[PDB]
């Protein structure tokens, strides 16, 4: 499965951490308007799922959900990450690098991707 | 200032707690499809802001952001609650009653509404 991981200036560092953590189990593209570019690539099949990382995750979640056909979930715990897939069928999850820590972030990415696939 | 508070079946209990917490400092309407109706009532000026509560907060956040002109933020900490107002100018915040506890939820509501108004 193809997973895009992207971060703005605030979230680029955690995005790289997440990309490296996922690279052995998924085909990861670390591709750090951002929500628009990544959402369009999910819609046209370039990626199956995406993880967008900013300061809080709020702005990218709003912007991604404004793309028709995109469902984006801000996920800051592993239960919500699983529900984002099983209940909301989100293609995109978002996180805030200034809000949660890197080890929790990795468990959230893993929990979402294990359920959506 | 007029604040709608609404929950689905999973969020109704926490919505009532939040409405009771806020109703002395704001003109609170406790309501409890739901996302769209409340978001539209915020958009048309019936309410100034809204707090939507469901199981995780994700579904009501998705639905509200798909109303043109509405910005909705899932806020599970007080920092993000202040950012929802100050950075994203969100009219709506959402919470998950199965995810956070009621005392943290009250502080989140208070932190959002303190910044979104003057």
């Amino acid at each position: 499965m193809k997973v895009a991981v992207a971060g703005d200036s605030a979230g680029e560092g955690l995005a790289k951490v997440l990309a490296d953590h996922l690279k052995d189990r998924f085909e990861v593209s670390e591709i750090s308007n951002l929500s628009d570019r990544v959402a369009s690539a999910v819609l046209d099949g370039t990626y199956d799922r995406a993880i967008l990382v900013c300061g809080t995750g709020i702005g990218v979640c709003i912007a991604a959900n404004k793309v028709p056909g995109i469902r984006a979930a801000l996920t800051h715990d592993t239960y919500s990450a699983e529900r984002a897939a099983l209940s909301n069928n989100a293609q995109i999850i978002t996180m805030g690098a200034r809000v949660i820590g890197a080890e929790v972030a990795k468990t959230i990415a893993d929990a979402f991707l294990a359920q959506t696939f």
